[PDB]
């Protein structure tokens, strides 16, 4: 099966598999099941930004996002990723909403990877600052499109700007990523990206990801609503 | 048909087809008949480094190749690569041998293009310093292999290390690039590898290019020897 | 004396001394008088960027300047920089008013710099995305100033936000730049900044530059208005 | 005094100040004694290559020291480096020598670091992979020099190659560097430098520091051979 690690954007608290009661960011571990969350207050209709970023040396995995003039939400997740996934992988967002819905508009997205054995490591690095409808180093899945207004809608979104609902979507760089080998000296990456959230009625759900996945990764059946487009069960 | 720019390495004097009467290198807009050449003092088996640049601003497309200790020869051609190149392509390294031979051996391969409309321009940048047996970020064609030696070997070399005739090889980075578009404000492109070439009979032939094409470009039929893999015929 | 490349964004005519009968962007090489301009529209109060490029290979120095949604102002100007700077230079932003005013603001400036002689070039890069009151990293000369809104102030702007008339005021970077020495196989730069040009009456002067200039070069006395800070006379 | 947090490459047990019992890679905040330290099998005259990584959100400080085909050694220390360091530091490298010897060679040294508050952070970043006899970006103190083979010698050695007892010697970046701020979401740097230890005699002395000190910081009285450079006494 798929093997997964991802940060979480969770906008939806499902405390019966495990969410703590509040929106949360969080780092999964090939469950939906988060290893550690943090309290996030997500603010309605506002671009938010997200920074991960892991290096082999430290073997910690860290998340902060943040809103214009307001408090970061920071979670760290001590973790052994060469152990965990495949030398080689893709990297993606994806995003779901359930009963709930939200905006899952990405507006940027950048990443990059190292990959060392003199400095002669190995590099991967991509900028996306705007989308276009033509999007051909993007592997989209689900109900994700490229080019409205130059952004990346993981979710299906109207026409007229409302989210819709039991919506899934994930976007992949086209390109695989080289992340350990047996060789290997030290490895480490790094990835921001721009999001917009609106939600009309009272809450948004689900969330948004940014996940590493086996390279030939697709949405799983039944990941929906609470399980991102990540997992097929609740394990 | 392909649309093919290229920077030639080119180790062998095809003088009845328009080279000059020494080794060379050239800047190839859509022609093996070179725009541009400038005088190439190649060093049998020494390591080469060759650097490419151009920006949509001056519209110049520049290389230089140079080795340790010895003076550069380098080569300039004003060209619109906007209006020559489709608005995505796939880069690449090819090489080719016909009568006489050559390792044509690449040590490295970094690459960096940009795509402007804030600073929020797109980009992709990627960087071998090292090859593996299954570099799965490589588009293979030809008789181009991967991991001998951590390197990327264009053309065939029998396992001793001695170079074959009428060997045709390319590499193409998978992910497709963005180097234009209709919106479009600036856009820069940067590529620079290491290579070895070794011949042991008398002169070597026949030379190894970095090239832009579209993305979905295979070697062409009767592309080998003085064609360096990019051309059907020496229009 | 001080040996003065500058790209200009040239903001009134000052057509006895050889400017153009309108607005432009200008190539200048040891001189006020500009090697190559081109017509720039400036749009009073908008946002703009600017994008510089050199590399020593092509030997054309390239400056783009443009605003949202509107058409571009490119010049261009063969020039062997190596042959015309010192191996050791600093590098800067300078702006002027004279009779006439303009806030001449920074609001983001990002700086590469690269000597080659492997991959082992030599490497210099900054980007301010936001300026602090105290900027311990700029050489602040004349009446630029730092802090106000995060921006770089060169010429002087009462509280209000009204510029005011014959300032003078550059920012120089910290660290001394390599831009060239004897060994040198291949040197690059390439610059940018987004400025905020705003003028209550009818025109606005003088303008803005990019600079690069002898490490311990300062305002030269008599260089204000239409001298932009870089030249004593305009000669 | 002085605020210093560093890397050490402790070549030396000095078993009564706290080292352990055999040489030793340490992180180094305001003391010698190391709050952390890994074993580390120096291979006398080899190459060896460190790297240095830390950033804001997971707070912990990572070094990583290897040797061609040979085992790493790696030391990670959780610390806030933003309560620890002000906000404004210079970065650099030293080293000592005292009863026994060592080169203290520097073949190359690369530094990043980021400050965030849109993907607007501000960024420095410098890379000599070759050092020049006049190299105006570097501030040296005590005994280092540049040139000396492209190569920057932290202490001294004598013409013939051989090292000398006694040596102390710094080499800090000439511009300061911005690593945090009230307003600050985010901040990481990284940094990697190759070096070459040989010691002729039984075993070498004393060691080579990667730091982060106030920007006035100059070398203290009293520090040399093992307290690296970097503390007057051994508290
Ligand atoms: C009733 O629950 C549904 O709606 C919520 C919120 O959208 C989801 O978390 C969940 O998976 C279901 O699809
Ligand atoms: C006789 O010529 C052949 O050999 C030379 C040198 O290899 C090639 O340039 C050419 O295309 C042919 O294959
Ligand atoms: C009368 O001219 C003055 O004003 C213009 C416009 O500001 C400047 O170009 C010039 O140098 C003088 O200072
Ligand atoms: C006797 O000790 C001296 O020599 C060792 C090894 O060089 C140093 O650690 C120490 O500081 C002294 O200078
Ligand atoms: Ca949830
Ligand atoms: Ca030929
Ligand atoms: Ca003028
Ligand atoms: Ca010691
Ligand atoms: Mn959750
Ligand atoms: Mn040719
Ligand atoms: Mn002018
Ligand atoms: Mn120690």
């Amino acid at each position: 099966a798929d093997t997964i690690v991802a940060v979480e954007l969770d906008t939806y608290p499902n405390t019966d598999i495990g969410d703590p009661n509040y929106p949360h960011i969080g780092i999964d571990i090939k469950s939906i099941r988060s290893k550690k969350t943090t309290r996030w207050n997500i603010q309605n209709g506002k671009v938010g930004t997200a920074h991960i970023n892991y290096n082999s040396v430290g073997k910690r995995l860290s998340a902060i996002v943040s809103y214009p003039n307001s408090d970061s939400a920071t979670v760290s997740y001590d973790v052994d990723l060469d152990n965990v996934l495949p030398e080689w992988v893709r990297v993606g967002l994806s995003a779901t909403t359930g009963l709930y819905k939200e905006t899952n508009t990405i507006l940027s997205w950048s990443f990059t990877s190292k990959l060392k054995s003199t400095a002669d490591a190995n590099a991967l690095h991509f900028t996306f600052n705007q989308f276009s409808k033509d999007q051909k180093d993007l592997i989209l899945q689900g109900d994700a499109t490229t080019g409205t207004d130059g952004n990346l809608e993981l979710t299906r979104v109207s026409s007229n700007g409302s989210p819709q609902g039991n919506s899934v979507g994930r976007a992949l760089f086209y390109a695989p990523v080289h992340i350990w080998e047996s060789s290997a000296v030290v490895a480490s990456f790094d990835a921001t990206f721009k999001f917009l959230i609106k939600s009309p009625d009272s809450e948004p759900a689900d969330g948004i990801t940014f996940f590493i996945a086996n390279i030939d990764s697709s949405i799983p059946s039944g990941s929906g609503g609470r399980l991102l487009g990540l997992f097929p069960d609740a394990n």
